[PDB]
């Protein structure tokens, strides 16, 4: 199929460009490298053994959108453009929703002009908000987000519902996932983060790799196996494939298909590190901290839904995450060049 | 005080303006005349006994908006400018997205550039969704409203709340409200619903009026004392008069101010007739249907803190409401002139 994929270069994005075109499909990556640069194109092309369209812009810019999606004829819409930083989020509201909120709406205007029909939202975990109930499944309601992050990515949720309620012909699935983490096998495409990295994993590495002195654990003290917080955590590759299978199996499949992607386990605070000290040769440093507020004790995801419906599972494990994650930062420690 | 009116000329807009001028502020009305005409404009000079100045536009182009603001030295916004039709917004959920919540975006947006911090916003009671408990108070907690349009409006509540927070020195009112009704006291000036009007009030008067045939009243069963559905109707007039005193006691007091503007109480759908029968003298026609889906029995807010706090409360009557309006379809039977 002809795919568009918004946010193209970014972590996700370049990891699903990789898996798509091995899938031979035809990629456009949209990106407008606010968090990603140039470098890493020839290297999906490369992993992927074909070549994607570049184009750099703005979800923002309805009118540049249809323009592409026209010109590439473009059959299905991948999207992962947006801000993702949380605490940002409280800190520059506007940003999050001008970006995500607003971006996503001018984005599904200009597929609407284009006659495009066929979206795969990048959605997320937050938007069950404060549920009790672990695991979450597709079944619960949703909740109230607690940053503006989440409650972007909510918003999305609902107006890409109400359209398909008013386009009955769209397909439209909204993937939720938490924690993606590792790297391409090749441990030549990664997350590059700049500044203090908010994810744990990315943030161990960093400490690991002498850029950071120690982890600070935010409790030790949760009613967990070993009281520290226990999250979900989605090996980066599996994520890209299951874009790759929601996008090509709802392909002209009308309705709203929302599906969790994750492992269906949760792993603590404790067990992150230690698999990472364990890929990376040397105890990683760390200490304690105070329970950060706002933090459940522990929360994952039900994957059931994907397994039965899409045929999907992941396959690669949190040994793996940290490998592929180490393996990444030894070969390209100053990430992607400028 | 300087006072930019988004939505100036709308129905309720429009009579804000007049008190506006009335109290001596100076008013500049940006609409884009989508649902109004220029020819209130002159009307709302002479009942106001003030010259504001309109600009015709939209609220999504940030860049006017600022211009506006800085052009006129605007030390607060109200806002009214949307669409708020709600079974349109079942069918065109994107117009209504882009209209109030981006819209809402791009003006707050440019708040910020023009460094304007003073905000009124003209919110709803749809915000409180489905709750039960009744009669609404500004104390609950919100609920998931059912259209796209009561979504917007909650949207645009959450935005606006995410970004005071960011931007502290910010004052942000909430007005929610649910139906207005009436007319200026002259009899120049009320609504004027292009097409079926969705409101139960401009039906009635416009079946009175010989218009329309007969009035659908859905449901006749319900646990009311008198089996139709029990709303909140406030007088166009006490509505504007609560969007003034929200302004001018608001400015410069930081905050997210929550208030309810209403009577207080409900009245029936045959309370409404027959108040109306009363008013244009002559029995009004209706025919029971079924219940309309989506409707509970019985709905209304609680006005306590708004005369608590802005010691404001309604001062017009039902009767009054209706008066005012036949009154006004009487002296301006073709609305306002092409
Ligand atoms: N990484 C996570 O922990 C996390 C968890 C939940 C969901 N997501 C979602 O997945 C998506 C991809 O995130 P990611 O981890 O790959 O982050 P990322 O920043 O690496 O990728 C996002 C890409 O989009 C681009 N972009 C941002 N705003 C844009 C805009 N207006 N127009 C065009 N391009 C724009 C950035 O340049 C970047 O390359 C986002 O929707 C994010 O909300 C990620
Ligand atoms: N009337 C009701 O029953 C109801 C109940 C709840 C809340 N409200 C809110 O009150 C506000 C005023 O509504 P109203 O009853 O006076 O309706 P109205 O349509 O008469 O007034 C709205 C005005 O805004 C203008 N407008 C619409 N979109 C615009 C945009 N993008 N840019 C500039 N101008 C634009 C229209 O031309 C119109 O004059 C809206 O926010 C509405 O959601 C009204
Ligand atoms: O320096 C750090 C970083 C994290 N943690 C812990 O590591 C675990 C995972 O933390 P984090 O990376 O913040 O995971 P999540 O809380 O699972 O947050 C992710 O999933 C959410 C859905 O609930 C989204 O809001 C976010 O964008 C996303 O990063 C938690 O128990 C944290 O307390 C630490 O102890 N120290
Ligand atoms: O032809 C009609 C019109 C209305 N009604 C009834 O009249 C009452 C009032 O109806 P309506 O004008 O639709 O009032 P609300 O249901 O109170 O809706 C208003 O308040 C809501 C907040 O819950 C918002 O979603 C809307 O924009 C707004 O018009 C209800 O019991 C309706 O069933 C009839 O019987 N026949
Ligand atoms: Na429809
Ligand atoms: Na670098
Ligand atoms: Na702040
Ligand atoms: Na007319």
């Amino acid at each position: 199929m002809r795919v568009l994929v918004t946010g193209g270069s970014g972590y996700i994005g370049s990891h699903t460009c990789v898996q798509l075109l091995q899938n031979g499909h035809d990629v456009i990556i949209l990106d407008n490298l606010c968090n990603s640069k140039r470098s890493v194109l020839p290297v999906i092309e490369r992993l992927g053994g074909k070549h994607p369209t570049f184009v750099e812009g703005d979800i923002r810019n309805e009118a540049l959108m249809t323009e592409i999606l026209h010109d590439h004829a473009i059959d299905t819409v991948i999207h992962f453009a947006g801000l993702k930083a949380v605490g940002e989020s409280v800190q520059k509201p506007l940003e999050y929703y001008d970006n995500n909120v607003n971006g996503t709406l001018r984005l599904i205007s200009a597929m609407r002009a284009a006659n495009v029909k066929n979206f795969i939202f990048s959605s997320s975990a937050t938007v069950y908000g404060d549920n009790p109930k672990i695991p979450y499944v597709e079944s619960f309601p949703t909740g109230t987000p607690q940053s503006p992050y989440g409650k972007s990515k909510l918003m999305v949720e609902q107006i890409l519902t109400d359209l398909q309620k008013a386009q009955p012909d769209w397909s439209i699935a909204l993937l939720r996932y938490f924690n993606p983490v590792g790297a391409h096998p090749s441990g030549d495409m990664g997350e590059d983060p700049q500044g203090i990295p908010n994810n744990l994993m990315p943030y161990i590495a960093q400490v690991a790799v002498g850029r950071r002195d120690s982890l600070a654990i935010f409790g030790n003290d949760y009613p967990t196996e070993d009281g520290t917080g226990v999250r979900d955590y989605i090996h980066v590759m599996d994520l890209a494939d299951g874009h790759v299978v929601a996008m090509e199996k709802l392909a002209n499949k009308p309705g709203v298909h929302i599906y969790n992607l994750g492992a269906g386990v949760g792993n603590s605070v404790l067990d992150v590190v230690n698999a990472f000290s364990k890929a990376c040769g040397k105890p990683v440093n760390y200490h304690f901290a105070p329970r950060r507020e706002g933090d459940l004790p522990a929360c994952w995801a039900d994957a059931s839904k994907a397994d039965r419906e899409l045929n999907w599972r992941v396959t690669r494990t949190l040994d793996e995450m940290a490998q592929d994650t180490w393996h990444w930062q030894s070969r390209h420690p100053q990430g992607y060049p400028d």
